[PDB]
């Protein structure tokens, strides 16, 4: 009963200052430089490995880790400019890669690349993922999670990409990773443990995500009490509040994609 760790944490990150939230925003987290990437991506080159996005690197994360091995008919739902389609059309047992994406104004329209095995990437722009009927895939991925200052409206955000995931989920993918904005607020707890009783996996924090959200990902290789994942994820991004002095982040290679086709 009561307010969880992670309302604590929301409430106290509301109250800091402008000067403290953008110092500790990136305090102790992981990042990649994507200095590269970024020159790359002003002279158009797409045979340099780079990937489109910081996206490539979180996943990246999971997946050396083991927490979701992408096979098969790999769907990305909310694929942006294509971070996590291009990576995946990289792992050894994909097939074909789906994405799926809003674009239009505001939004990240999916990029053209020759990162290696870009000839079994399809993304779709002009989709939006909560009016897509379901289709069969072996893997699931799902990036979508708009933050709001209110963990109400997050609250709300997050139950509707579950509803809408667990659609996709029931059409038999047993891998899976999905983006969970707003973890830590008991109506998400709970859809999470009867997602997990049906579908299996766990919660995990990607340490490059910034302090400044709360963001878990539901992974199928991950196993463990949801509830502990999550407050442990909390004492951490509150441990790192109001420090005497600001460390800022590690800083990390950033993945290579390569290039080339793959065979069909
Ligand atoms: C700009 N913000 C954002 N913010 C809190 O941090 C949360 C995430 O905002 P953010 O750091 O802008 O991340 P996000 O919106 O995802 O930006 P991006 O898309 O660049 O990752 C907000 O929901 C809000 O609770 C803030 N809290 C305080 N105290 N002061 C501030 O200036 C800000
Ligand atoms: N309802 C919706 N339908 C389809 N795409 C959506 C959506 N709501 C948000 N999005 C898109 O989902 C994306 C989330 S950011 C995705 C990053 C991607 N994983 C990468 O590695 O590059 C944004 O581009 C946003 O435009």
């Amino acid at each position: 009963g009561g307010r969880t760790l992670g309302e604590q944490w929301k409430e106290k990150l509301n109250a800091m200052g402008k000067e403290e939230f953008f110092s500790y925003r990136k305090e102790a987290i992981l990042e990649v430089d994507r200095t590269e990437a970024r020159r790359a991506r002003r002279e158009g080159n797409k045979v340099g490995g780079h990937p489109v996005s910081r996206g490539t690197a979180k996943l990246r994360w999971l997946v050396e880790r083991r927490f979701v091995q992408p096979i098969g008919k790999v769907v990305d739902l909310g694929c942006g400019r294509g971070g996590w389609s291009y990576y995946a059309a990289t792992m050894k047992n994909v097939q074909e890669v789906r994405g799926y994406t809003k674009g239009g104004p505001g939004h990240e329209e999916p990029m053209l690349m020759q990162s290696y095995g870009w000839n079994i990437v399809t993304m779709k722009s002009g989709v939006d993922v909560f009016y897509k009927p379901s289709e069969i895939s072996d893997t699931l991925l799902c990036d979508i999670g708009e933050s709001s200052p209110s963990a109400e409206i997050e609250e709300q955000r997050t139950l509707r990409i579950l509803e809408m995931v667990s659609d996709w989920l029931s059409r038999g993918p047993k891998e899976f990773c999905i983006k969970i904005l707003c973890p830590y607020m008991p109506k998400v707890i709970e859809k999470l443990e009867s997602l997990q009783r049906r579908f299996g996996g766990g919660l995990v924090r990607v340490p490059l995500s910034r302090n400044s959200n709360h963001e878990m990902y539901w992974v199928s290789g991950a196993s463990g009490n949801i509830v502990h994942a999550v407050n442990m994820t909390s004492q951490v991004l509150i441990g790192r509040m109001d420090k005497k002095i600001w460390k800022g982040p590690k800083y990390e290679e950033d993945v290579n994609l390569g290039s080339g086709t793959r065979a069909v």
